[PDB]
């Protein structure tokens, strides 16, 4: 896989963000994770965590997997990096998302995510508390 440039347009919630990619505004949905909706327990914390991570970054990058790049809603499907740190993995490591929506051929980083989730679960963090 490879990283491509993007710039933040607006944080949306724990697992979605508006980026400009190849000069076009797009909503991106993070691969392999499920954050609680804003109305749900840990939803506000998930949204705040992802907001702070993308707003604080000097450099946002997008990394598509090998399969589908857009979902049925037109959202891009990617791993998102803030100054080289993967947002998808960080949400797992903090107990603010569950590994979810793992479709064959778009799951390059599954085991990295599950590892992070196991560590969060060990620590009883957030969703696992
Ligand atoms: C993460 C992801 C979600 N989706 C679709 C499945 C779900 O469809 P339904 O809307 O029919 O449930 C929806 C969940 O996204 P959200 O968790 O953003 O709601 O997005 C994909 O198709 N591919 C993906 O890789
Ligand atoms: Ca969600």
């Amino acid at each position: 896989l490879h990283k491509e440039p993007a710039t933040l347009i607006a944080a949306i919630d724990g697992d979605t963000v508006k980026l400009m990619y190849k000069g076009q505004p797009m909503t991106f949905r993070l691969l392999l994770v499920d954050t609680p909706e804003f109305n749900e327990k840990y939803g506000p914390e998930a949204s705040a965590f992802t907001k702070k991570m993308v707003e604080n970054a000097k450099k946002i990058e997008v990394e598509f997997d090998k399969g589908q790049r857009t979902d049925k809603y037109g959202r891009g499907l990617a791993y998102i990096y803030a100054d080289g740190k993967m947002v998808n993995e960080a949400l797992e490591r903090q107990g603010l998302a569950k590994v979810a929506y793992v479709y064959k051929g778009n799951n390059t980083h599954e085991q990295l995510e599950r590892k992070a989730e196991a560590q969060a679960k060990k620590e009883k963090l957030n969703i696992w508390s």
